[PDB]
């Protein structure tokens, strides 16, 4: 993998500005695509793909393979007739995840009906082929789905246990009755992978790499866990004895209990890792880049006892990551992976991620609270394979972090900046400032949260993480990210070698 010096943009595609709800995989993306092409751009980060669930989070989706429906753009089908699209009133700057929830679903639904009605037989043949195609993963997702349909949305380890269990004749009966709804869920993955294969292809025409992530540990009510029990660590009942989390932080004092099933490592690498062939090979079908959250958990990952409400009690286990990485490498070639290592790293990840030559990131956000610090630029390698960030999604705005920063952090940053040759008079410059620095540093890549482009406040931040409720939320407006925002990210790049 040969990373050129360059910079890019992190926008999920649900922030995007357009109607009906929710950014979509239609013309505003193209319109996002040929923005950052201009600003000389040549990566768009997103955050994980797949449908969701309570909490609204791309990192505990119902499947690890399927596409998230709300990003299906609706026009299209509206323009062969197959629904009629009404506004029923969503708000500017965000999305109302209830009212997607209940105005989305049955549009989709009512253009499926439409499109079984409508449809060319060349339509029908090609959405037939994708399902033949993509059976491996879409005969159990599209079942896990319209069974929650059939059980009043429990997850699946509280199903009866002739389906929880996966029984031959339960399962072919379900098959048969609910086969209406199982082609439905079929018919989004097919619009999905559609339109985002399209979307790619615009991004590619245009000199953009688009960077993908995926979670190292899958959602407990999911697909593939329901199909792949003995990969976790579950009980008789099909619930998590252990769960995923990382330990009483500096940051948290209980940690994050995440709640993630844990993997049986000793039965994954007898199995042959087959689902981290497949997650790879899937991932590399929609992505030029792929990060991984959470990387240090190929080296050893926290294991959190089920009976434990907080991240407090459990204990470090090792896990084969130095197997996986050689199996990936002498099947894949070329590891094209990105490390999230942030967080407690030991010198043990850190040489895993160097082993298979992985570059990893720095957070400026995470630099000034005390010169040895990690996450400044003068700190980071030579060889420059790392990507430099403001913040994540998972950090507040920059402007908000600048205005809750700690006397001595907000001191030590404009002292540094100096230093650099950086200066700022108002702290909604400061966002502007931190991406100056980025650049100026030695890092390959960096990436930054339109919300810093925007110099937006706490308001628009992504994720908090802890907090259950009110997050992936934030949309921009349309003509928000203006002709001149891109003159300056292009200026700016040019500065410092990036374009
Ligand atoms: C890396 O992966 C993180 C873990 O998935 C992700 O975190 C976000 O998404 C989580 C699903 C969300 N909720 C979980 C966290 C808990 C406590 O920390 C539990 O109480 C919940 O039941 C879980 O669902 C996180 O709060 C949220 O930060 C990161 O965004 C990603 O970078
Ligand atoms: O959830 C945000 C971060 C993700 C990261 O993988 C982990 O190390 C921890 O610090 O929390």
């Amino acid at each position: 993998m040969e990373l050129p010096r360059a910079f890019g943009l992190l926008l999920h595609p649900t922030s995007l500005p357009g109607p009906y709800g929710v950014g979509v995989l239609g013309q505003e993306a193209r319109d996002f695509l040929r923005f950052l092409k201009e600003a000389g751009g040549r990566y768009w980060q997103v955050l994980p793909l797949g449908p969701t669930g309570y909490g609204d989070s791309p990192y505990q989706s119902f499947s690890a393979f399927a596409g998230n429906p709300y990003l299906i753009d609706l026009r299209p089908l509206a323009e062969r007739g197959y629904v009629r699209l009404e506004d029923p009133g969503f708000p500017q700057g965000r999305v109302d995840y209830g009212l997607l929830y209940a105005w989305k679903w049955p549009a989709l639904k009512e253009a499926f009906r439409g499109f079984k009605e409508k449809a060319s037989p060349e339509e029908r043949e090609a959405f037939a082929a994708f399902r033949e195609r993509e059976a491996w993963w879409l005969e159990d997702y599209a079942l896990f789905m319209a069974l929650k349909g059939a059980h009043g949305g429990l997850p699946w380890n509280r199903w009866p246990l002739p389906l929880r269990k996966r029984e031959e004749k339960a399962l072919r009966e379900a098959k048969s009755a609910l086969a209406e709804e199982v082609a439905f869920h079929a018919f989004t993955q097919w619009l999905f992978f559609r339109q985002w294969g399209a979307l790619k292809a615009e991004a590619e025409a245009l000199g953009i790499r688009i960077i993908g992530d995926m979670p190292i540990f899958v959602a407990e009510d999911s697909a593939e866990v329901w199909a792949h029990p003995e990969w976790f660590h579950l009980d008789e009942e099909g619930r998590p004895t252990v769960v995923a989390g990382v330990p009483p932080d500096y940051f948290s004092e209980t940690g994050q209990r995440w709640g993630n099933p844990l993997y049986r490592w000793d039965v994954l690498e007898r199995e042959g890792f087959s689902f981290w062939i497949r997650r790879l090979e899937k991932a590399l079908e929609l992505f030029h880049l792929v990060r991984i959250d959470h990387f240090r958990g190929f080296e050893a990952y926290w294991e959190i006892p089920a009976s434990c409400p907080t991240a407090v009690e459990g204990r470090w286990v090792k896990a084969p990551g130095e197997k996986l990485f050689q199996k990936i490498q002498e099947v894949f070639g070329e590891v094209p992976v990105l490390a999230e290592d942030l967080g407690v790293i030991t010198p043990e990840v850190e040489a895993l991620r160097d082993r298979f030559g992985l570059p990893g990131m720095k957070v400026l956000q995470f630099a000034f609270d005390x010169m040895e610090n990690p996450f400044l630029p003068h700190n980071y390698p030579a060889h420059g394979r790392v990507v430099v960030y403001t913040g994540t999604h998972d950090n507040d705005t920059t402007l908000g972090w600048y205005r809750t920063a700690t006397p001595h952090e907000k001191a030590f940053m404009a002292r540094y900046l100096a230093d650099w040759g950086i200066t700022f008079r108002e702290e909604e410059e400061v966002p502007w400032a931190l991406m100056h620095l980025g650049m100026k540093s030695v890092a390959r890549l960096a990436v930054y949260p339109v919300q810093d482009v925007l110099a937006l406040g706490s308001e628009a931040r992504m994720n908090y993480p802890g907090r259950p409720s009110g997050n992936w939320a934030w949309r921009l407006l349309p003509g928000e990210l203006s002709p001149e925002h891109g003159a300056r990210l292009r200026a700016m790049a040019e500065a410092t070698e990036r374009l």
